């Protein structure tokens, strides 16, 4: 069969499956909003950011990026990271773990921790 | 630093980066056309494949998606999948391959190959 899902692309965050020790999972900031911060990581999970739609500004390790849609950020586990939505619409994101993360109820896992 | 790039949506077929035995591709295909095919199979790569932007439809292993923005697919290494555009724009598309399926000139590795 094929596992497969149409993201709504309207949930703050919602994890959706998993294959094989990737998991994928939806974040929409809210205008005026971020999520994560200076202090936040995954101490053994990388996360691959793909915007879909919006604009917004990535804060990694200290470094600054402008995002926008087709913006791509390849998170390594361990790099403090925060996602600021700088629009007035929402910003969009899907987001894939490498390892996993979360768990069935959008928890941290161990690796998902700082 | 940060491991960051802003993918332009535009390319047929351009790998960007890797990490950690994660690594992303850009494919965008042409009205009226597709990519892959019934025997099109990457034996030990998976492919998580995100719509961006357009409308098509998916085969996977004879199982028909009809695909839109948001539409995510996790392609398990081995199931034969294509990819056909449906619509009068560009179907545009953003992969994840894991373990890595491409070397540095876009052409399969072992992982990538039928
Ligand atoms: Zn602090
Ligand atoms: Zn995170
Ligand atoms: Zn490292
Ligand atoms: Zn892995
Ligand atoms: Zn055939
Ligand atoms: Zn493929
Ligand atoms: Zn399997």
């Amino acid at each position: 069969g094929m596992q497969y899902a149409t993201l709504e692309l309207n949930n703050a965050f919602k994890v959706l499956f998993s294959l094989r020790q990737v998991q994928a999972a939806e974040m929409v900031i809210a205008p005026g909003d971020r999520e994560g911060g200076p202090d936040n990581r995954h101490r053994g999970a990388d996360q691959w950011l793909f915007v879909v739609d919006g604009a917004g500004e990535a804060i990694v390790d200290g470094h600054t990026q402008a995002l926008q849609a087709g913006s791509l950020i390849a998170i390594e586990r361990g790099q403090a990271h925060e996602i600021r939505n700088t629009g007035d619409t929402p910003l969009k994101t899907v987001n894939f773990y490498h390892p996993p993360a979360y768990d069935a109820q959008g928890e941290p896992l161990p690796a998902g921790e700082g």
